[PDB]
């Protein structure tokens, strides 16, 4: 459940490429999203919410109007997990739709 | 209120082009949407929900898993008003983001 | 999977008490909810939608402004399953808070 | 409409009373909510989201699973206003409906 560099090295890339980035002193990824508006932003969170509930993996996230910042780290391992990756992947599917 | 003639025959045609039909036995229009899953189906509903509350115009919708069926009519006038109109168009635009 | 009669007799009453009721032409439970407004109704759909997804069991539902009708049946058995019942149980919980 | 000092005294009270706080640094009130789970947490955001939109007054909130931090201030007049107040009040009703 914890990211071994081989994994990181194979997983991280596609995310990094679209904007994901690792933080300092904490094993987690972050990304800022910026929609045109709230309708879109919320709709975007809603779909994420559904899935989060579906996989039992939650994001750390902030919102103001049309911006949403997301942070992903798994609680047990206390860093990244295959879980962060998928959620993230999923998130990406959703973001592009609105945009 | 109560779209007259011309407008009707100015405004609706665009909606019909897009699959909107006229309800038989009521002054309404309706259309059904089919999505890949519920995640899309609900997310779609939410965004339409924020808008409805915002305009103070609510649809009559039915949902099952990935299908969403929508009826639009104005209760005040017991029929199609421009309210319905705009809502539909917005709904269409939302449609597109997920379809 | 499909409820036996012993089963129905065990689970049903509690729901029947509350206001749920078998359908006439089919093996499902129905219940119509009424709220003060849309905010509330939509709010309540949101909580069940989350729940619906968590356990992959969805409802046939209908909404207009502040009313919500919910029909439950486990499709795969083509009638009542436990799913329907748990779900119904949950819908009851959500419903009581917005009282 | 950056609320007067007279105005503050009359409105804040009920708010102050419930745990709402004023921030040093900026004209804004804040509050941290805690729920039993994400479902509630999210069902909560949703109702709020609906009001936010209706009003055209959005929050600055962060969520991580079951708690949500809310920050209200009015961009328009760079400080607290009748709105943040109204809104905040509303947030409180919604919160109550969460068990
Ligand atoms: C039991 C535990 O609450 C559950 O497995 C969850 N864990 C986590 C979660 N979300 C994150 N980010 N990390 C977790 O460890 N949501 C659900
Ligand atoms: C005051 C009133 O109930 C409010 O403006 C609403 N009107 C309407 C509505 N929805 C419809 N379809 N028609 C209305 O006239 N939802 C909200
Ligand atoms: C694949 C299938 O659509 C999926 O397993 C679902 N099944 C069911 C469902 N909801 C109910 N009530 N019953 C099901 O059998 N929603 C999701
Ligand atoms: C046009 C303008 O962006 C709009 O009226 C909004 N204003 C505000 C808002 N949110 C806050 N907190 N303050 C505002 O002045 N969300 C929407």
């Amino acid at each position: 459940h914890r990211l071994s560099a081989e994994e990181r090295d194979q997983l991280l890339p596609n995310l990094r490429a679209v904007g994901w980035n690792e933080l300092e002193g904490r094993d987690a990824i972050f990304k800022q999203f910026h929609f045109k508006d709230f309708n879109r932003a919320f709709g975007f969170m809603t779909r994420v919410a559904l899935q989060a509930e579906k996989l039992d993996h939650h994001p750390e996230w902030f919102n103001v109007y049309n911006k949403v910042h997301i942070t992903l780290s798994t609680h047990e391992c206390a860093g990244l997990s295959e879980r962060d990756i998928n959620l993230a992947s999923f998130i990406e599917q959703v973001a592009v739709s609105m945009t």
